[PDB]
């Protein structure tokens, strides 16, 4: 409908796949070469399937910060024949609160779906499911089972993914270009 919806969807339709796990379907950011991203409690596996492709994992490291908390973030290398579009300098160098933020999902059951969120606290800690986790983004919008893997971006920036919710609210991992070098 706007600039929003535009960075937004130009994201989706070119870097992201559908994830499918023994722990359900995902939105996946495909973020540069074979490298892609999804929440760490998909449990991703030696074997993925990939738009309902059986994919090999050749690596997935289920990131920690250096207080060896939870991130809620796993990067994975895919045995994929293509490359996803490198978009790493469109994520964030700091931790940020943000305005105005669109969430976009792709799935069988919520396809093409776009939300806008509006503003983006830095929430820093939850107890995301009874794990501690950091650097969490807190967006006022009562997010529902099936969106996590969603890609959080605001203009020009790709900023997370959607990691869980309490009803109210919605909660997306940080993603940081460090984490992609
Ligand atoms: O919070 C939500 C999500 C959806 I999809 C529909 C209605 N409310």
């Amino acid at each position: 409908m706007g600039p929003g919806f535009d960075f937004a969807q130009a994201i989706m339709k070119k870097n992201t796949v559908i994830a499918r796990t023994e722990k359900g379907e995902f939105t996946m950011l495909g973020v540069y070469d074979r490298v892609a991203v999804i929440p760490t409690h998909a449990s991703v596996g030696e074997i993925i399937y990939i738009n309902d492709v059986e994919t090999r994992v050749l690596d997935a490291c289920a990131l920690r910060d250096l207080t060896d908390t939870n991130l809620e973030i796993t990067i994975v290398k895919l045995d994929r024949n293509q490359k996803f579009r490198d978009i790493r300098h469109f994520l964030p160098r700091c931790e940020d609160d943000y305005n105005d933020a669109v969430l976009s999902v792709h799935t069988s059951k919520f396809p093409n779906m776009y939300i806008p969120v509006g503003q983006v606290t830095n929430y820093g800690f939850l107890n995301l499911g009874g794990t501690p986790t950091h650097r969490i983004l807190m967006y006022n919008f009562p997010t529902r089972a099936g969106q996590c893997g969603g890609v959080v971006t605001t203009t020009g920036k790709v900023i997370g993914i959607h990691v869980g919710g309490n009803g109210a609210q919605g909660f997306a991992a940080m993603l940081l270009h460090s984490y992609f070098t």
